[PDB]
């Protein structure tokens, strides 16, 4: 099936890989691109798995994997199978194409010989290679010590299969507990909260921070967000640190360090991500000790014929410094950029990528740049506002709270690197006419 040589080899079949394949095909007409994906599915977008797919009117959504966005229905897959060609035919099809080798994992990378070895022993030589391996969900040490019973009833949410299995659980058990206050955990709490209001079931979200998104948003806005999640039918337990997890009367028992105890039927752990850097060993590729991931330069390049994009890429931002970003749009932007550089562009990361979060069709966040609650922040509000994240009197990150269609404005503010004595005048650029942290 897999040919012996391919011009463009993309390792990983996710968002960054697909954006690169499209970019390569657009920049190099007739290009022959092979995606190798350990997952059995073709490249698909993940944001819907914690959002639109749960708010669908169609009860066959679990099968169709179609969702309504404003309002137009679409598939979770980036392209239908008709868009792709088979790997075996990729060398011979006139004017080339894009092929996906599913159910196959690259286990060895030989940088000197421009070659990889798959889990089945097959070997593929390449001319240009992209590493777009993404990451694997983290787990809690308390769950790793809890035993097989607890582990079998704990979900690490990332893939289509995780959505299908958790959606079935939401219709079978009476209580689900989400561990993690980040965007994924909070989105899933709002999604399961909607499903639980109709079924009369329970949804719990606990995390160590004082409020939802506490590591991202300032405290005043994190607390406002916590109240909104609570009003979606969720029992939110802030300031909760898990000490142990066990099984009691057939139910899961979560013991917190502060003495509280939570009984539940199923657990969903949304506690971050680890970059998939296993190939750095055989490949002799540098890993970044500070941010994790493959260390690459501003052009996303690691070695002469190897680039890295997406969640796994720790890159140099010429304006904001060395970073590693784990956002959907960043995978598209960095994958597209890598693709262009794999066809001779030599372009640095320049167009900043944005990210967003929806806590239902009511609350919506957009953000861009260096967004960290540790940085000093200035928030101008009017249920609506903009949060400026500062560094040396220069806005380095922006959060748009219920403000839409103004990302190009935020992108220009950060690019300009200007200093501002009255950020209230900058807030007017977002149609905002007070809080510090
Ligand atoms: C449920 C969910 C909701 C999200 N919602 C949002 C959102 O609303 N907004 C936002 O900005 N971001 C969101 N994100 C983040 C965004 O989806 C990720 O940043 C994006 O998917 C990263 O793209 P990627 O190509 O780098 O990695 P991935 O999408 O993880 O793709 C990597 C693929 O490569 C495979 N792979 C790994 N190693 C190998 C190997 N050795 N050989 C072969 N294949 C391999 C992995 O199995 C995976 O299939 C969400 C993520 C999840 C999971
Ligand atoms: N709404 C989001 C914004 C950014 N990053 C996210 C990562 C995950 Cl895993 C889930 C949701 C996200």
């Amino acid at each position: 099936k897999a040919p012996s040589h391919v011009p463009f080899l993309l390792i990983g079949g996710g968002t960054a890989a697909f954006a690169a394949a499209r970019s390569i095909r657009a920049r190099d007409p007739g290009a022959r691109v092979l995606i190798v994906s350990e997952d059995p599915e073709l490249p698909y977008m993940r944001p819907p798995l914690s959002k639109e797919l749960w708010f669908s009117d169609d009860p066959n959504v679990t099968k169709t994997l179609r969702f309504k966005q404003n309002g137009k229905e679409r598939s979770i897959y980036f392209q239908p199978p008709s868009f792709y060609v088979s790997a075996q035919d990729l060398p011979h099809i006139e004017n080339g194409g894009v092929a996906v080798l599913t159910g196959k994992k690259v286990v060895q990378l030989d940088v000197r010989d421009n070659m990889v070895k798959l889990n089945d022993g097959s070997q593929i030589t390449y001319e240009k290679c992209l590493i777009a391996t993404g990451g694997t969900p983290r787990s809690l040490s308390a769950i790793d010590r809890a035993g097989a019973e607890v582990k079998s009833r704990t979900t690490l949410f990332r893939k289509i299969g995780d959505f299908r299995s958790l959606e079935k659980i939401s219709r079978e058990v009476k209580s689900i507990t989400i561990i993690g206050g980040g965007f994924l955990g909070s989105e899933l709490a709002c999604a399961l909260g909607r499903k639980a209001r109709a079924l009369g079931t329970e949804v719990i979200q606990l995390f160590p921070e004082k409020g939802n998104m506490g590591k991202i948003l300032p405290e005043y806005l994190s607390n406002w967000t916590m109240e909104k999640v609570r009003r979606e039918g969720v029992k939110v337990m802030p300031n909760a640190i898990v000490q142990s997890v066990g099984v009691s009367s057939g139910k899961l028992l979560i013991k917190l360090k502060d003495g509280r105890k939570v009984e539940t039927d199923h657990i969903v752990a949304a506690v971050g991500l680890e970059p998939n850097v296993e190939l750095a060993k055989t490949g002799g590729l540098e890993i970044d000790s500070d941010f994790g991931g493959f260390r690459v330069n501003a052009e996303l390049q690691a070695r002469s014929n190897i680039w890295v994009a997406g969640d796994a890429a720790c890159f140099y931002d010429i304006k904001l410094g060395r970073r590693r970003v784990e956002h959907h749009d960043h995978a598209v932007v960095s994958g597209r950029l890598a693709g262009e550089n794999m066809t001779g562009a030599a372009k640095p990361y320049w167009h900043q990528s944005m990210f967003w979060s929806d806590l239902g069709p009511d609350v919506g966040y957009e953000a861009i740049g260096l967004v960290d609650s540790s940085l000093p922040t200035v928030g101008v509000f009017a249920g609506k506002g903009v949060i400026f994240y500062l560094r040396d009197k220069v806005v380095v990150g922006i959060v748009l709270w219920n403000i839409f269609n103004r990302m190009p404005i935020a992108r220009k503010i950060i690019k300009d690197g200007e200093q501002h004595e009255d950020l209230n005048e900058v807030a007017k650029l977002f149609n905002i006419h007070v809080l510090f942290q």
